[PDB]
């Protein structure tokens, strides 16, 4: 009885973490060999953040407006350029503590840590998940804007940098070649997050664990097509399941005799009537966060 | 408002593995000592009735294999405190952090840097449970994973070394004292039934209002007498004065006094949640302290 939820331990990301202040403006950064990646927003003031003209703004900063401190010592700015959404500092020094690293961008359902730094601090880490509205939920203050997010494999991925908070209280940002992951824009302006859904694929990969670790109590008799699962489990506010999905699933159903139409007409039950004060692993409620690479390689 | 662990970044570089003949567990490398379970000197076949006093007169230096990364340490002596064994190697470590061994009450919370082997592999942030026991996640391999606390000074608190057949860990401090009524043999062992952490729930209810979440507040209050009798109705660790006392930063930001607030929670116990959700949750969380929700929000 019991799956917690872990991250991946921060300590090769720590070393990389660095402040960058830029007038009044003060966020973190990421030092990976000879560059520093920070948002770009760093140049603006809050005057400027309605309608930011990102290019006017930064042919006006010479190298020495960007301060930049890896705890006590001071880098030096020898040239910056801008890709995208994220500003590149580029200094006399590259960062000794530089792990083996990768940039990959995620789509929505993958999970990843994220290390959650003030002033370039780390103060806490944790496991999250980016939700299919794109957005992350998190615990982000003023101040931790430039934290990343990364999953280890030696190799660290990099994967996610934290750009804005959003006004129902979810965070947005960018992959570390500045993209924005979803519609959002770094500007202040009304921008709405669409409606947040549960992430079936992962449901089913942790209910698939359920079976392995001895929970059965769920299962039923009936099978469904994909087409009738996905009508109803739209009316649950359930990402619909694709024939990927299905075939992602297949070595648990494997390991397990249960297919995946299988699994989906329980969860399909579970959906209709509740939890019965019962629990699924030790949790009285469905699990998204668990995706079925992370549930495969654990058991 | 999420479950945040410490960075593990100061503790990272003191683990190492420990191989006492066939068994292969965890260590914790400081100056120049390796601290881990003394259950490494043991066979499968010796967890009936082990006499550890005896079995360590048995061993030599050279039947411990210590390994640090590739780096290979050498025993030079070693020593028993309780049910933790000092092993003496020929190298300090010099990524040693400034630390501490400090020991927790129940209800307290830290971090776990889950090990397999001498390598990080996971961590999470978890409460010491009132039975004495941490829902963690170890398998076989983590015996000798660590936690922790962070104030520059790592305080470590924990050291894993038995897992109980419910799912729930038990371990001891640094200094080899268990935390509960546990022995380190294998036998059946049974923890004790696991109540609420009371001053827990009412920190959470605090953030849940500093996130301006106020919908359980109610004009009521109740004493501290008449909530303990429903408290420990429904498995609710009693409420002290000093809980209290330890609320009151957190009651002068929100200006709900913690009667008051105890009023709301009374409420929510008999009356159930009436299908709604606080902070996101229709579960109400005790794995946050007071101090962890001064530290997360203000």
């Amino acid at each position: 009885s019991g799956f917690r939820k872990m991250a991946f331990p921060s300590g090769k990301v720590e070393g990389c973490m660095v402040q960058v202040t830029c007038g009044t403006t003060t966020l973190n950064g990421l030092w990976l060999d000879d560059v520093v990646y920070c948002p770009r927003h760093v140049i603006c003031t809050s005057e400027d953040m309605l309608n930011p003209n990102y290019e006017d703004l930064l042919i006006r900063k010479s190298n020495h407006n960007f301060l930049v401190q890896a705890g006590n010592v001071q880098l030096r700015v020898i040239g910056h350029s801008m890709q995208n959404c994220v500003l590149k500092l580029k200094v006399d020094t590259a960062n000794p503590k530089t792990p083996k690293y990768k940039f990959v961008r995620i789509q929505p359902g993958q999970t990843f840590s994220v290390l959650a730094c003030y002033n370039g601090s780390p103060s806490g880490v944790y496991q999250c998940a980016m939700r299919p509205n794109f957005t992350i939920k998190g615990s982000f203050l003023n101040g931790s804007c430039g934290s990343v997010g990364f999953n280890i494999d030696d190799c660290v991925s990099f994967c996610y940098m934290h750009h804005m908070e959003l006004p129902t209280g979810v965070h947005a940002g960018t992959d570390l070649e500045g993209n924005f992951y979803g519609p959002f824009v770094d500007r202040q302006t009304a921008q709405a997050a669409g409606t947040d859904t549960t992430i079936t694929v992962n449901v089913l990969a942790w209910l698939y664990a359920a079976v392995i670790n001895g929970d059965r109590w769920f299962l039923n008799r009936f099978t469904t097509t994909l087409n009738d699962f996905n009508l109803v489990a739209m009316k649950y506010n359930y990402e619909p399941l694709t024939q990927d999905h299905v075939d992602i699933l297949g070595p648990l159903s494997a390991q397990t005799g249960i297919a995946v139409l299988d699994m989906c007409a329980s969860l399909k039950e579970l959906l209709q009537n509740g939890m019965n004060g019962r629990t699924i692993l030790g949790s009285a409620l469905l699990e998204d966060e668990f995706t079925p690479f992370d549930v495969v390689r654990q058991c």
